[PDB]
Order: structure tokens, then C-alpha cells, then sequence
């Protein structure tokens, strides 16, 4: 059975929709990872400054 | 025998001159030590900055 919104999709369209969902959710994960790395950088400067 | 400039000094004056010489040379040593510590400080900032 077709799972997810826009269930009318069938055939090649179903695979295309699956690929699009994978791409978008992957890039959302990349967004969150980049924010985490940003906070990483800020904390590094903070405690290095404390060391000085 | 009296050693050092102003050999005419005798009695208490000789001890006073010895004490004055000791004080002055000690403070010259303090001068040099303070300069060395200053360069100490500059080098510390330099390589800490390099670490960052």
C-alpha cells in the first residue's frame, strides 16, 4: 500500500516521490548538523579564551 | 686593604658604603629580572595566540 501524502502517485512517480523525500530529509539533517557545529565553534572560542 | 672606589672611607663609613653597594647592585638585579619576566609575558601571549 502507498504510504505518505499524495498517495495518488503510482509507477515511476512513486519512486520519484520517495527519492525527493529522501533528499529533503537528508538536507534537513545537514541543516541541524551545521547548527550543532556552529555551537561547537562558539564553545571552543569561549573556553580557549578562559584558558588564556 | 680597602677595595673599591672612594678608598678614603674608614670606620663606619666603610660599612655604610658596602651596604649601599649591596643595595644598588641588588636593585640592578631586580631590574634585569623584571625585564626577563616582561619578555616571558610577551612570549606567552604569542604562543597561546598561535595555539588558538
Amino acid at each position: 500500500p502507498h504510504l505518505g501524502e499524495g498517495g495518488a502517485l503510482t509507477g515511476t512517480a512513486r519512486k520519484a516521490e520517495e527519492a525527493r523525500l529522501r533528499r529533503a530529509e537528508i538536507e534537513r539533517q545537514t541543516e541541524l548538523g551545521r547548527l550543532q557545529q556552529q555551537i561547537e565553534q562558539r564553545r571552543r572560542r569561549a573556553r580557549a579564551q578562559i584558558e588564556a
